[PDB]
């Protein structure tokens, strides 16, 4: 069989419930932007993986917890049977393992005190990059959350997962040596 | 006549039916999105044409549909177009020829095989949302069928092409593992 | 601290006027998109300074006058008191900044098109896609405006910085000698 079925020619979708819905529904809003910040992602992954730095295998398990969360958001409870609610509990444990990770970078940084520019050579400034479509990922799930359609973990995650990617971030630009850039208005 | 003509500075812009809407009307939202693909593609374009992949002019004649494809969101049919079908079969011919170059798609594969493979899977995408952006323009007759139907396509055609870069170079692409560090997976 | 607070954690984000308001309303939708902007700016001007172009700080000063359209945009006028004047007001002198620059770069260019592929280069290709977010970053701010919420110049300085965008691609495809790809039916 062909990828392209047809079936979404005229613009609606199937969710994993099987219940189908416009293609422009708060569901493939939210399941498309996880997969716009799973590829940012990927392109700042091949970054990382060329340039010497060490923390791929983060940013790829990072990957396959996003592909867990737009499995989530795909199977929304209002349309979900018995079966299909194995998928739309999101476990936690990938949350806490982002606050540990964020805990041994944040050891090895100067002090976080004002704004900082997204900057800090190619690795930090694609990984900031990456934590405003992360941002972006975040509200679109909120919406979902509110009306009970969504475990709200998913979007604790998103909201954990851009401090890992601000914190990252940091942690590439001084393992380059690049200094922070600090503005203050006036 | 400089390039600011500063009529777009109170919040309003020009379809190209003349008509004025507010800059955030879902005409330039797709309009916009449209352009945000292009230019994605542009960007992986300019990888592609270093390493020496084949398909950088599909790419280019793939940026002239999308220009077709903003003039027809531009030009809503309720101030009023013909966006005719033959770019859609043509990324589907283009499909089967990559198709017949690989293996059937067996795992899962995270966005992943190659910087230029990753940029592509970027641009898919991208072409999802601006997918999302046009479905309502259809659903309400002011544009063209054809439109979301290329922009279906298209996501397709970029996910092929991602898999036939990464076989092209030789790099292994990353498949779905389950992350599970608090071991409260049950099956 | 930890800088994982967890104060957002059920949905909800504070405002510099000390609003609380779900994270999918368009205060945060504008200062989002800004800082997305800014970011690929960021990314942009990475290969600009491998290149030493000296329109690198041209690139590092708009990304310092975004954190302040980010700034206006988190200080809505509907909660603001007296000392939040220092945010939300927005000066007209970095649009004129911007003409200025682009006036500079467009007296060296060829005559404008509307019909280039985003095109030239990696850095100007890099630039096109900055200018289509600067697009949707504009798409957010004008309903704020709209609303009484933002001062009118933060949306014209973003209208002003596609242009600026755009023109700048020219510049960096035309120093490079690079042919940019044209517009076929
Ligand atoms: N534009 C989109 N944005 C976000 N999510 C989408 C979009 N289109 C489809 N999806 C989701 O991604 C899944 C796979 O996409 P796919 O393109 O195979 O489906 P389709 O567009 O409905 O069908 P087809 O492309 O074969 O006509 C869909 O089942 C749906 O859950
Ligand atoms: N922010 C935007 N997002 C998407 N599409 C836009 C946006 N602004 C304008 N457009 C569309 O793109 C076309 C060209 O944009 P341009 O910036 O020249 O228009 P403008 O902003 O209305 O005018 P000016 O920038 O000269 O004040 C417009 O005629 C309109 O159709
Ligand atoms: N998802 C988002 N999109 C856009 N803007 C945001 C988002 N989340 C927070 N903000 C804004 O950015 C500021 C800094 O974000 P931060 O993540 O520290 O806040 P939070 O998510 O509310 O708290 P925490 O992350 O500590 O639980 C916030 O005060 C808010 O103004
Ligand atoms: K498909
Ligand atoms: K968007
Ligand atoms: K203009
Ligand atoms: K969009
Ligand atoms: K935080
Ligand atoms: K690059
Ligand atoms: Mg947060
Ligand atoms: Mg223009
Ligand atoms: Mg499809
Ligand atoms: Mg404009």
């Amino acid at each position: 069989p062909k990828i392209y079925t047809k079936t979404g020619d005229k613009g609606f979708s199937s969710t994993f419930t099987g219940e189908r819905r416009p293609k422009d529904d708060q569901v493939f809003e939210a399941v498309g932007t996880t997969d716009e910040l799973s590829s940012a992602i990927g392109f700042a992954l091949e970054l990382v993986t060329e340039k010497g730095h060490t923390f791929a295998e983060e940013l790829q398990k990072i990957q396959c917890t996003l592909q867990d969360v737009g499995s989530a958001l795909a199977t929304p409870c209002s349309s979900a049977r018995e079966a299909h609610l194995k998928y739309t509990t999101f476990k936690a444990g990938p949350i806490l393992e982002l606050e540990q990770w964020i805990d041994k970078y944040t050891s090895q940084l100067p002090p976080l005190t004002a704004f900082i520019l997204p900057s800090g050579g190619k690795i930090s400034s694609a990984l900031h990059f990456c934590r405003a479509v992360c941002c972006r990922a975040e509200r679109r799930v909120v919406p979902l959350v509110q009306m009970g359609e969504t475990d709200a973990n998913v979007a604790k995650f998103l909201n954990r997962l851009s401090d890992y990617l601000f914190t990252l971030a940091r942690y590439a630009a001084m393992k380059e040596g690049n200094q922070e850039k600090i503005y203050m208005k006036n």
